[PDB]
């Protein structure tokens, strides 16, 4: 082998993990969701605020522990790939100079080259966009025969941003085909055709509309008589609605956004934020199960942290983009680095802990050192599995690490969003060991943390 599939372990229905008496309840109360929704609006609209600028980028808006100089990050990214060999989108070795043409097109000597007088660089996403660390659709893969490498691990791929996302326009490539933007806690390059600037009137009118959000993962927007293409509406989008018809921003001939009314008779959406009931969380969780794992949002399929950010956005609860920032900045992190497997299971299974964990409101994160994270999921409580009570989580994992007798690595592949035991694949440890593969249990991760969400920053 090397990459070895493992079966799905537990029932793929969030309602299996919700007691009947909780069905009709909300997970958090009115006061708490109001505070979370206010925080969401501050973070989500930060690029339209007077506080934001074209030089500084925050993984968590207004938290200066997360502040970065954009030009430095751009130069760091160029340097990172100039210094490396890898493989392209067709699995062919990159030419030795392939970054040079990209660096030229980035034209950083003119940074930032999009003027911003009267806040004219405020903008919006008009087509769902794959945010890229460099302005190229070409990939950077490590050797695709190495477990954990090849597709979907294109390291240029950073995030998936949905139509409607408030952004700021920073800098345009020399060929004008790419624009460097920031929004939703992400910085990077997108096709220029996927974004548009917005004017003061656009923002004023945006704030007067009722907003809606889709209730299914993907759906097709109507193709009108003169449309050239179908458009896909993705869960997580937040868009105006008037008289029951969705409005979507489209790029006008002058490059600015204007709202277009969509014929909405067959569309599936609801007023945003969605009510944070156990029922609604269950429906939304169920809609993501089976979505392929997409590193960095590759091909509009989410990764571990992107899945959670997306789910919570439907409810007006804001998480940062990546697992480390979620674990450390969505709440007060509790590190179990100094605690044994037995102690970790005592907390998550029996709730024997110094703290109280909350199903559907606690992130569990895992990593290879005390402070780093390489996986995250949403704690969902416990279930009976193989006549044992096990802790469970909603998550998007790629695969669990395996090691053979020669200390070579492998993966027990999952590759899709699922509800899983915390110890993904632990049930298969004995069978794997008989074929000389030792599964590295998530319960034994060097870094292992819980973060409650119920405290808004
Ligand atoms: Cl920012
Ligand atoms: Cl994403
Ligand atoms: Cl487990």
């Amino acid at each position: 082998g090397n990459n070895i599939t493992i079966p799905i372990e537990i029932t793929q229905d969030a309602f299996h993990y919700i007691s009947h008496k909780d069905l009709d309840k909300n997970i958090i109360d009115k006061y708490t969701i109001r505070q979370m929704n206010e925080y969401f609006n501050t973070q989500y609209y930060f690029q339209w605020s007077d506080d934001a600028n074209q030089n500084d980028f925050y993984y968590v808006p207004n938290n200066t522990q997360t502040k970065n100089n954009i030009l430095k990050l751009e130069n760091d990214t160029i340097r990172y790939y100039k210094e490396r060999s890898g493989y392209d989108k067709n699995y062919l070795p990159h030419t030795s100079n392939w970054v040079n043409s990209i660096s030229e097109n980035m034209n950083l000597k003119s940074f930032p080259n999009i003027p911003c007088d009267n806040h004219s660089c405020r903008g919006i996403v008009v087509n769902n966009a794959q945010v890229r660390s460099l302005p190229t659709s070409d990939a950077f893969y490590n050797n695709f025969t190495i477990p954990g490498e090849g597709y979907p691990f294109d390291y240029i791929q950073l995030s998936a941003l949905w139509t409607g996302t408030p952004i700021m326009l920073i800098h345009m490539s020399t060929d004008k085909k790419w624009t460097l933007i920031k929004g939703q806690g992400t910085l990077g390059w997108v096709p220029t055709s996927s974004i548009a600037n917005v004017d003061e009137s656009f923002i004023t009118q945006w704030k007067r509309y009722r907003l809606v959000t889709p209730t299914v993962r993907k759906q097709d927007l109507p193709i009108e008589k003169y449309d050239i293409n179908n458009k896909i509406l993705e869960a997580g989008s937040i868009l105006p609605e008037h008289k029951g018809k969705l409005k979507i921003p489209v790029k006008d001939k002058n490059g600015t956004a204007t709202l277009l009314t969509v014929n909405s008779k067959n569309l599936k959406f609801t007023t945003w934020p969605m009510t944070p009931s156990y029922k609604n969380f269950a429906h939304q969780i169920n809609n993501y199960i089976g979505m392929p794992y997409g590193w960095g949002g590759m091909d509009f399929n989410n990764d571990c942290s992107g899945l959670l950010k997306r789910l919570f956005s439907t409810f007006g609860i804001w998480l940062p983009r990546s697992s480390f920032y979620q674990a450390n900045y969505a709440g007060q992190i509790y590190s179990m680095y100094d605690q044994s497997e037995e102690q970790r299971k005592e907390l998550l299974v029996e709730q024997e802990g110094s703290i109280q964990l909350i199903p559907f409101m606690t992130l569990v994160s895992f990593g290879n050192s005390k402070t780093s994270t390489s996986h995250i999921g949403l704690y969902m409580g416990t279930t009976e599995y193989n006549h044992n009570k096990v802790a469970i989580m909603f998550n998007a994992p790629w695969g669990v690490k395996l090691v053979n007798g020669n200390n070579e690595q492998g993966r027990a592949l999952v590759g899709q969003t699922l509800i899983t035991p915390i110890g993904i694949g632990d049930a298969f440890t004995e069978g794997l060991s008989n074929q000389d593969w030792a599964l590295q249990s998530l319960w034994n991760a060097v870094g292992f943390n819980t973060t409650l969400l119920t405290e808004t920053p």
